[PDB]
């Protein structure tokens, strides 16, 4: 595959029919909270049951140490697979999500710098040093901007290469499956394929892209 | 009052009851992840058709621009009256959660810098420029951190007097009611009162401490 699902749909009912129009094309769904905070967390099991994929809640968690360990415990009780925390707010942050991964046999992602504009803001000044604060940690898996195929590079060198990454930004915002992927080992990838008239064709689309790379 | 609960505990049962013991002491409760993600965004219906309080929904939302709206809209539906947004993913992400505030009749809180260790490390060095942009979006509530008091002095002194100010990390995590109070206009507690074996007498204890001052 290399290639991530973001649903991002907010009813049930076509979030599940264009995961299953697009499953052959993809092994991991990344929910988030517009479909959580619309359906509930019982969304992500039924996910988990209907189509097997891997699922990463990409909660974006920004919170306190206590906050981030009540807010991982609730995530993966619900049955995902990994969760994207924010490295901004700091190692102690990082550490307690980490910490409750461990507990419960699960993964965090990193995220380092966003790809949006407002990203450059602030987050992206930040971004080599959550990176590297990510690997003193022993943080395994990170997420970079498909929008800024040159930070994915920076990002990539100072991860190293067994580090898992995975890039946001591709379609809607600009980003390339190509650039993105001579650094990143999976594209996460939305609008592109839910927003299409045939989300199985626009992930097809994607995937002969990728094969030919 | 000048005083908001961070209604944090993760059973409907017990949020209900602790809520219910101590709202002759505050007029605002904030519900976050802990208890949404455990209960359903259901639970802030329930909590405003129970107790008539304002809900501050303390979702530290973190997003890009399009997701932040989608975050934004499907709480206020859920009926709360405000959301806390941080402020360090930059001026679009801010944007976005104000222009859906603005549809809908509600308020927008920049979460500028936070109350724990790990915010030395990346916020509090952004935390001014944070602030800053929020004057210049125009927002007027902001949330800062009791136990740095210097820079809660330093953040009313670029947010001016006219602006709503109200601040974590009282108790628990060592701030103090009085020092946090020369500068904010309200104080947020959590465990100090929904740990306590008495609620209402803890919450008391504040408001007692607040009415001293
Ligand atoms: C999260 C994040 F931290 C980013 O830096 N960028 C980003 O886009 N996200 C989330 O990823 C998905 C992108 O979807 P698309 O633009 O393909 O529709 C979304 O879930 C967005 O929230
Ligand atoms: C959020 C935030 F952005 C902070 O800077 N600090 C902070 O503590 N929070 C949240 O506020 C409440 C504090 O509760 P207490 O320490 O009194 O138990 C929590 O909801 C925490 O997530």
């Amino acid at each position: 595959n290399r290639l991530i699902l973001a649903m991002d749909l907010m009813n049930r009912d076509d979030a599940l029919r264009v995961t299953g129009e697009v499953r052959e094309y993809i092994d991991t769904v990344k929910i988030g909270y517009p479909l959580v905070l619309s359906e509930g967390m019982d969304i992500i099991a039924e996910f988990r049951k209907r189509f097997g994929c891997r699922i990463i809640a990409d909660f974006k968690v920004a919170d306190i140490p206590e906050t981030n360990e009540k807010i991982c415990r609730a995530t993966f009780k619900a049955g995902a697979d990994a969760i994207i925390v924010h490295g901004f707010p700091g190692a102690d942050s990082v550490r307690a999500c980490l910490n409750v991964a461990e507990e419960m046999g699960r993964e965090v992602f990193l995220l380092t710098e966003m790809s949006h504009p407002g990203a450059e803001m602030f987050i992206q000044g930040a971004a080599d040093e959550i990176a590297r604060m990510g690997v003193d940690l022993g943080v395994k898996n990170y997420v970079g901007p498909s929008t800024r195929p040159e930070r994915l590079s920076r990002l990539r060198e100072i991860i190293g290469q067994d580090s898992f990454l995975i890039s946001p930004g591709v379609g809607a915002q600009g980003g390339d499956p190509g650039e993105t992927l001579r650094f990143a080992d999976a594209i996460i990838v939305g609008r592109s394929i839910y927003l299409a008239d045939n989300p199985a064709a626009a992930a097809a689309g994607i995937i002969e892209s990728i094969k030919d790379l």
